[PDB]
Parts: C-alpha cells; structure tokens; sequence
C-alpha cells in the first residue's frame, strides 16, 4: 500500500505539503522541504518586492498552537521565480508559489510573470486572499466583491489554472456566498481551506503581557485551536464546490487528524504550527500514521473515504 | 483582598456567571445557579413562544472543548419574564435575562414586557445578537445593516441600560466597525464578548462520523478551543468602548483564564463548557485560584489590574 495520488495533471508521492509560509522563505527552506518526504511543498507567501516583515517577537507555540503576525516577510517575488524557473527539482515532487499582493495590482503584475514558467516547469500558484497580519489591509477574502474583482483581474492575466488559499469561515451564509463567488471562476481548480484564524490574542499570565509584539499582540491562531474550524471550512468548500478541488490546512498533528481533514474532503492536507514545531521528521510520522488508520480499517486509497464523513440521519 | 464589583448600579459578590444556556433554562437550573457561589446569573435565551430546539445528539464535549446547535430551546418568555418578576431572589445576586427573538420584531415585543419588570426589579437585559444555530438564520452581528436597525429599535422600545452577546470577529476592519456600531447607542453599556465560535465541525475518527445530529455536524465551538479568540475579542472592544462595559466569556476553566479576560478588559466573567462539564461547583474553584494569582501578584483589587494587560514596546 503506497498514498500516492494525481491532481491537477500532477503526480504526488502522498497528500503532505509544507503550509504556506512554513519551512518556505529561503533557498535552503525550499531544499529542506524538497528533501523531505512530503509529498510537495509551496513557497512563503510573496510580494513584488524582498519584505522584512513585522518586528519581533513575531511568532510564538504553546501546547496548543500558535500565534504570528510574520508581516510577509520574504524575499521578493523575482527570487521565488526564479527558484521555480531555475532551481526547483521537478523530479522530486511538485511546487505550489504562493502570491500575495497587497492589491490586485500587485498580484495582476506578479502572474504575468508567472504564466510562462507554469507553462514551461508546471509550477502551481495558489493566491492568498487571506493575510490576516498587515496593518490596514484586511482579509481580501473577507470583502466579497473585493474577492470578485480579485480572481476575475487574476484569471484574465493568468490564463491557466490556479487555487486559492481561504480564510476561515463561521457562518453558513458565508460559506454559501464564498463558494458562489469561487464557482463563478473555472480557472480556480483547487480552495485551500483555511489560513490562521485572524485576529487572536494570546497573553501570558505572569509578565501580564501580550506574547508578540506587532498588532498589540493581535495575530493569527494555527495548531489545535482550529482543527474543527478547519474541518467545518474543508467539508464547506467540499459540499459547495463539486468542481474543484478543496486542500485542507489547520490543526494537522497526526495522521489521525490528516484522516478527518480527508475524510472531510480534502485532496491535500497541508501541515503548518506542527511543521514549525516538529520539523520535516514530522512527513514520515504522518505517512507512517495514516497509512496504520487505512490498514485498520481496511481502506486501499484515498479516494475510498475522501469527503465520506458521516452525518446523522 | 477582595473579589467584589460594583457596576450597572448593582453589586456582585465576584465576577463570575454562567454563559447564557448553560446550566439556566429551566426554574431548577436557575435556583442551582442561584445556590452557587457565583457573583451572577443569565437565564437561557429566549424566544417569544417556548422552543424544542433541534433533535439529539445537539451537544457534544471533549478535552478542548465543546460543539453545540441547540437550536434555542427554551421555556419561552412568558417563564423567564416570571421568573424574573415572582421568583428570582434578588437578594442572592443579580440576575440577568438573555433574550434572543429570531426577528427584530420578535425582540421589541419582549424587550416592551421586559421594561416595568426591570424598572421594578432590576433584571438586566442581555440581548443576544450571535445565535449561530439556527437554520437559515445568519447572525445578525455580522450583518451591521441589520444589528444597527435591532440596537435602534431596541434602544427605542425598552429605553433602558442593557447589554449585547457579540459574536467571535476575526478582522480588525470588523473589531472597528462593530464597536463603532455599538457606540451609536449610548443604552448599550456592556458587551459580552464572545458567544461560540461559529460552524466549527468535530469529527469522530473510529465512526467516521460527525458528533452532533443537527446542520450536518456543523455547531458553535466553545471550550479550550476558542481562549484567544475570546481574549482579543474582549480586549478590541474594550479598547475600542471606552464608556461600556466588556464582560468576557470563551475559554475559562481557571482562575488563570479568568485573570488573562480580566487583563484584557472584562468585568464580569462568563463560564460556559466548563460548567456544563464541572458542574456549578466551579464557581468556588475558580474564586479561590482567581484569588490565589492576586495574592502572589499584590493585587488586592480587580480594578487594580482589569485591562492593564501589557503590549510590547
Ligand atoms: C509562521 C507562519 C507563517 C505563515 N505564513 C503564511 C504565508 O506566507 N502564506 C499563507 O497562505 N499562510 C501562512 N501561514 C498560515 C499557514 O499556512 C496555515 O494556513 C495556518 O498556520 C493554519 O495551519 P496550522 O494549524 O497547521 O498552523 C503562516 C502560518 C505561520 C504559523
Ligand atoms: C449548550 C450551550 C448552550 C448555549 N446557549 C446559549 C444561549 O442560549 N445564548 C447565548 O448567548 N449563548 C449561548 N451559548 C454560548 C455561550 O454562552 C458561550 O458564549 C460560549 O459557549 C463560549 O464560552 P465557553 O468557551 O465558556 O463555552 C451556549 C453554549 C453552549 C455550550
Ligand atoms: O504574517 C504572515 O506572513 C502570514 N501569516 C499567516 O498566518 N497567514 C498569511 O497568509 C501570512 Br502572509
Ligand atoms: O443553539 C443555542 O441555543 C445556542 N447555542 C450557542 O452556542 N449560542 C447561542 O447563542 C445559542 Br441561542
């Protein structure tokens, strides 16, 4: 029994990857993540230009989870092309570029660019209409007709498929109109379900004080305080948008909680705080884990229990 | 060293509640209540005509917290109303009364009733604006259009103090816009930040299957889960109403969280999975570790350290 899977005209070795932002920023990051067993892997979110990002404190873990306000760091759009156009190892395993413009200016000027080295490589970009941490830019796909105006400049520049890396959720109406807004866009193939829920404030108890610096603390939450909020988000998306594909992202600690985003009806899970935490070493864990819970209850492949989860009556 | 409030023109022995629908819909529940050591009780929310609310299993628990879609089940208004005319002892402690009309409508019938009892008894009034749980009914705090036209209309027809159960917010343009909201109506003076996290999904990986029987699986988070979210959401409004009241709730299972809500701004300290799952005996534990934290720290008071929580830099 092996996990590998075909999606978007690509072959996969098992469903893993690197969240955005996660083991992805430098050179040596995306040789790291290359190197590893996940099944692919996508670089830090970019901006036309190299960004340094937020003050730190920056980012910070505790048991059950983390909190960042990163900023978008990274290293400028011009250097993650040219990884995926010059140094990226086809051979090893696919490679997702995350964008994130802070306009759609930005991201319009960026995918020109891309175009001819996702014809040439078949490097995949997945925007990001959901950086909840730099100040005075809110969630673009909080905005609805923001996001409409979004994938319709995106799609036009473009021209070939792409996905799109969500915000979480909390109400069914919203739910309803982000997957119309999505289903009016056939270039949209693949909804990765969720970026950090925004916002979050964790403060530590004996210095009385909020534990990063930017946003008075404010940032972003990751890790087990959103696995069912990332669970409610890929099941949504998965109900609501029978054409594409939906990526799970949010709470992945084991092959156990990779099992519950697939059987929401992920396609890919993508593993973020626990990456952070555990380091690559955590790709062979899960593969081992989720391979173990199929053995166990008698499933082959993916595709037996992708999107199966049971309801009541 | 002392645990005692004064505040909306009534005294509280100590900070802590109950979470509205927790252990207060029927005469029993709000005598247990009563008998605790709690500073204070909400009844359950209420409509205008009693409710069965949604079929079972509607509540589910587990080590990070809770998933629930009651469906607002309750004995209707006509109860809770006597309740608080006839059979509350006011002399125990305050009493607050949650009422949640699926319609503005609905609320400005009930709030009309309400206002001699709370003239002559001094019951508080907390109008709910974040059910999550009713089917094809989208919270109406996170429609602005339609909680600024329920906050008039209220406003107008009871012409009393009361205070609003928000929902969970995520995006800073949304902390700004709801507080701003708020600030319109110079009645509203609490703010009970935060109700359940909205249509988060538990799933159940021996069953393959969702945990709660109604909306799919799709329920209110509340528990472990939701503590920094709760957290920014209480220091954003208190920041951002500096002439109301914020009085916390998500995440409290200890004197220790209660210390961080207090940090981050609230008076009044609501407990909601955590009693469900404790019991009302709760309500001395969390006094004496609350108490306990003030006394290593020298804090004799509340108002000593409520909203001091520190920021970087
Ligand atoms: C340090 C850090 C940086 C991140 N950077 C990005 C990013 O550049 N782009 C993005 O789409 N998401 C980013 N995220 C969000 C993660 O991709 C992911 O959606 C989120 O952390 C939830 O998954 P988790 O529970 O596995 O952490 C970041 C998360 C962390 C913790
Ligand atoms: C079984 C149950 C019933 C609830 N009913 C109500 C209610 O009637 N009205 C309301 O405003 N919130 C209701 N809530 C939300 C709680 O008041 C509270 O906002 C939420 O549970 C978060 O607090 P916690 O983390 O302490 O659970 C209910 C929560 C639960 C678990
Ligand atoms: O602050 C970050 O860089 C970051 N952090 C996140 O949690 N999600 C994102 O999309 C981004 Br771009
Ligand atoms: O389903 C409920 O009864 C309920 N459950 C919640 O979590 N919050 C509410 O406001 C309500 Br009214």
């Amino acid at each position: 029994m092996c996990l590998k899977l075909n999606l978007l005209d690509h072959v996969f070795a098992n469903p893993f990857m690197n969240a955005a932002g996660v083991l992805c920023s430098t050179e040596e990051d995306l040789r790291c993540m290359t190197a590893s067993s996940s099944g692919a892997l996508v670089s830090k979110s970019c901006t036309s230009a190299p960004r340094d990002g937020n003050p730190e404190p920056r980012y910070m873990a505790f048991p059950l989870g983390s909190i960042n306000s990163m900023g978008l760091p990274n290293l400028g759009f011009d250097f993650y092309l040219k990884y995926a156009s010059d140094l990226h190892d086809y051979s090893k395993k696919p490679l997702f570029l995350s964008i994130s413009g802070l306009s759609v200016e930005e991201n319009v000027a960026m995918v020109r660019r891309l175009a001819p080295v996702a014809q040439e490589k078949g490097v995949l970009l997945e925007l990001n209409l959901s950086c909840p941490n730099v100040p005075g830019k809110p969630q673009v796909a909080y905005d609805f007709e923001a996001m409409r105006t979004y994938l319709q400049q995106v799609s036009l520049a473009y021209g070939l498929p792409f996905g799109v890396k969500m915000p979480p959720y909390f109400d069914i109406a919203h739910f309803d109109t982000a997957a119309a807004v999505l289903n009016e866009f056939p270039l949209v193939k693949f909804v990765t379900c969720v970026n950090s829920v925004g916002n979050g404030l964790v403060i530590d108890a004996e210095s009385e004080s909020v534990v990063i610096k930017p946003k008075q603390g404010f940032g972003g939450l990751g890790g087990k305080y959103i696995l069912p909020t990332a669970l409610a988000n890929v099941n949504a998306f998965y109900r609501r948008c029978p054409d594409k594909l939906v990526f799970g992202c949010g709470g992945v600690y084991s092959g156990e909680d990779a099992f519950l985003h697939i059987l929401a009806g992920a396609s890919m899970v993508q593993v973020g705080t626990a990456l952070q935490e555990e380091g690559p070493g955590i790709f062979t864990r899960l593969e081992d884990e989720l391979l173990e819970i199929m053995a166990r209850k008698g499933y082959r492949t993916l595709e037996e229990f992708r999107g199966r989860v049971k309801t009541i009556e």
